[PDB]
């Protein structure tokens, strides 16, 4: 029925949601690795000019954090309305905030200014928001949203080594409940079968 | 039936794409704005200490684009599927980034910094952006998205007074078509409605 075609580098970063959502939905889908020396000539083919891409039926969109909402509804880890599909929405953008917030300190400067946001990085930032989504955690009793299984489990899961390797260590050390949300979603059989089979990867 | 309220600031903004979701679909709602003064005793009691905040029922969510998304949804301004929710989902994450890497420039801390990265949001970032929105705009039919009106519509136009206020000019002259959106937008009886009754502020 439908033809799905992922484009990224050959790293997990911001496409292994992705990769992610399609193990959890049996949903085969050629997984494109594009080299260093390659993304000049493909870069004019991708929207704005980034990656990742989803090419579905031909039709090519970006924005990985609507792609992975638009995977999740096509695999039920949505909600049944909208009041609780944007319960869902909020997480998962606090989530992306976070990122984003490490990635500018962390890929951000290229001299030592790092230094000293690295400093309210590891100081403020961090603590504040996994201090936060930990509660959530254990308010949703072990879950991101909804009190069960949705998509921003998955994409916690599925963005937490990239974020571990922004910082240089397990973010997720003190926190047990979001360890837990990790290991679940890890552990279910699709994805866990999807991280043994996968490209061993830096990032 | 449902109780509505809204908490920002005395300003447009983040939240005007919100009051003009509420205006479109005739959806009375409390406009609460929170003055200068009274901000540093109210954050405390503000999901993650931020606005727009809004209130459903008593029920308090954050996150301006994923609470737009959902009074989209309330009053009828989204696809068919979850693929066409999905065009709309990109256009608006695009914005949303464009009007991000303007306020990154805008409130920029030291003035040499300022200035440099001003330069580059003039001569690179502003006409990427733009200049993809504007062939979407040809390629839609006056419309960001699904080629008919949709929230992409309405959230653009209720933020570029925001966007030009940070860069302190109107971003859209070099943009017929995008201004045409915004035109068409301010235009609808409901929306036209609420641009005349609204508190006159400079943001
Ligand atoms: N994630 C942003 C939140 C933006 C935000 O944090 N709002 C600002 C002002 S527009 C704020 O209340 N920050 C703290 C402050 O100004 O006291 C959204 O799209 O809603």
């Amino acid at each position: 029925k439908h033809s799905y075609t992922l484009f990224y580098f050959n790293v997990k970063a911001l496409a292994e949601p992705l990769r992610y959502l399609f193990a959890y939905g049996n949903q085969e889908y050629e997984d494109v690795r594009v080299t260093r020396d390659e993304w000049p000539a493909l870069k004019p083919t991708m929207p704005m000019g980034q990656m990742p891409v989803l090419e579905v039926d031909g039709k090519r969109v970006h924005q990985s954090i609507s792609m992975a909402r638009f995977l999740a509804k096509t695999v039920g880890l949505c909600g049944a309305t909208p009041w609780e599909d944007l319960q869902i929405d909020i997480v998962v953008d606090t989530i992306n905030d976070f990122r984003l917030k490490i990635a500018v300190v962390s890929y951000e400067p290229e001299d030592e200014i790092k230094e000293k946001k690295l400093v309210t990085l590891n100081a403020e930032v961090i603590p504040f928001y996994l201090e936060k989504l930990e509660q959530t955690v254990k308010d949703n009793d072990g879950h991101l949203a909804l009190g069960k299984l949705t998509w921003a489990d998955v994409y916690f899961a599925g963005i937490t080594d990239y974020m571990n390797y922004m910082v240089k260590r397990d973010l997720l050390e003190p926190y047990p409940a979001l360890r837990g949300v990790v290991d679940a979603v890890n552990a279910l059989e699709p994805i866990k079968a999807w991280i043994e089979k996968r490209p061993v990867t830096e990032v």
